[PDB]
């Protein structure tokens, strides 16, 4: 699950956010709204930054259509695959 | 769980979006939010656009008091009936 989450945060912080010059904050946005998105948030109109409704019209750029994909997959596998993964194991 | 997104996609974008000519935004539209349903959100603000607490206060017209419906036997499918499917499915 955090194989899971890095697989998302280095690409959604790089598809989305280009011109980053070395910083801690590299390290932390590569791992912070993708562990919030296990526990009921979405960031949802952080998704599709290019969409009228967004809380980030200036993300918007080459590339940044993938990132609506990109957590369609991880979501997935965070809730449906691997937090029912977890579920499972508490159960058995 | 992809027939039941399409279930409710197609009629929310169509009760809430009656003037759209043909477009790509009907590909994402009818499929974007019924994913994001799934995982924690509802879009509350925009359930019931006719409300008076609306983000959509402009997609207020006829026949836009059928959504909430929609999506609340929409969610009891999801959650209730087919989330609890996966998770009974990964028991066993
Ligand atoms: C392989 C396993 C099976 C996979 C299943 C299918 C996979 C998904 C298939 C989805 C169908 C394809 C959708 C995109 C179509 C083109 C969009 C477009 O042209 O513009 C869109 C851009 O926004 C995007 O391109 C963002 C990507 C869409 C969301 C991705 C799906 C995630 C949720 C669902 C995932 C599961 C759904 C389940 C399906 C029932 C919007 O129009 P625009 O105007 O260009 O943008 C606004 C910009 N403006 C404000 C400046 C004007
Ligand atoms: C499934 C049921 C639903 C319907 C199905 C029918 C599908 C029909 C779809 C057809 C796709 C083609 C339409 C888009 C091209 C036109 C221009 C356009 O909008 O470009 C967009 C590129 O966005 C994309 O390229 C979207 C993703 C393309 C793949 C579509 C899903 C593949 C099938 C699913 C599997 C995939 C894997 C999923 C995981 C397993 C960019 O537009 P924007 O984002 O608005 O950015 C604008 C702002 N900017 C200029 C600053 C950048
Ligand atoms: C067979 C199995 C049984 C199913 C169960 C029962 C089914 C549900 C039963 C619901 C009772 C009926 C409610 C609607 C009543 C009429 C509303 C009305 O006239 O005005 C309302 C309009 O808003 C709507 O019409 C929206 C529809 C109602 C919400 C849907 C329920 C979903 C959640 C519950 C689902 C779980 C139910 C749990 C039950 C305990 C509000 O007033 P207004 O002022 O017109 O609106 C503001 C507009 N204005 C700003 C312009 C002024
Ligand atoms: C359950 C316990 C709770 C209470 C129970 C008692 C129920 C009593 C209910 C009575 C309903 C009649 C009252 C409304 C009629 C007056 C006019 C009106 O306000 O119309 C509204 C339409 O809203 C509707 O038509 C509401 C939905 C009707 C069905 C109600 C649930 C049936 C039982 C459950 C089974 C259903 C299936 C459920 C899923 C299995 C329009 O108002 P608006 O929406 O604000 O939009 C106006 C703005 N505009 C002009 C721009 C358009
Ligand atoms: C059965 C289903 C199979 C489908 C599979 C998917 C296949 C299709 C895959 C990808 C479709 C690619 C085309 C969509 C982008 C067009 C829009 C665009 O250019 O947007 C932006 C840039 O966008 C780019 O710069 C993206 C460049 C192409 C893709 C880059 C690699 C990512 C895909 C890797 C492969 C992933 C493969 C995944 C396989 C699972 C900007 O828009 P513009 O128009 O350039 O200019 C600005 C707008 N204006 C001019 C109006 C002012
Ligand atoms: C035991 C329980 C069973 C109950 C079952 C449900 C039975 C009840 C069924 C239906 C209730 C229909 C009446 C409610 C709407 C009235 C308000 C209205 O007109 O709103 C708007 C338009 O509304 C429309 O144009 C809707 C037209 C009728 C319904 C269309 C088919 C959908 C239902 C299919 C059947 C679903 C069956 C589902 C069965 C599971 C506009 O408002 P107005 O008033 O036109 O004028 C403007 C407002 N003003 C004048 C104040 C300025
Ligand atoms: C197996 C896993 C693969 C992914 C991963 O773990 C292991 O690989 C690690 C490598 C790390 C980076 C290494 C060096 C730096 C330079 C530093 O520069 C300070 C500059 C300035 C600040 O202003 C000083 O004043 C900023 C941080 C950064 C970019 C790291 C970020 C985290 C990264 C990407 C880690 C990531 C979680
Ligand atoms: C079994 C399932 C039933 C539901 C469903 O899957 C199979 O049936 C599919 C039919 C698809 C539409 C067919 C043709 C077009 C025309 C195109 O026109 C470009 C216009 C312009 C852009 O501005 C060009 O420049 C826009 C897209 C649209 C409306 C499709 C959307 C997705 C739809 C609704 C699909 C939907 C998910
Ligand atoms: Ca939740």
């Amino acid at each position: 699950m955090a194989l899971v989450l890095l697989s998302f945060g280095v690409p959604r912080k790089a598809i989305l956010y280009p011109h980053e010059e070395p910083s801690w904050s590299l390290a932390k946005d590569i791992v912070f709204h993708p562990y919030w998105m296990i526990f009921g948030e979405v960031y949802a109109y952080e998704i599709d930054v290019c969409a009228n409704d967004s809380t980030l019209p200036t993300i918007c750029g080459p590339g940044t259509w993938l990132t609506p994909f990109l957590q369609a997959v991880y979501l997935f596998v965070q809730y449906i695959i691997m937090v029912n993964l977890l579920i499972a194991f508490f159960n058995q």
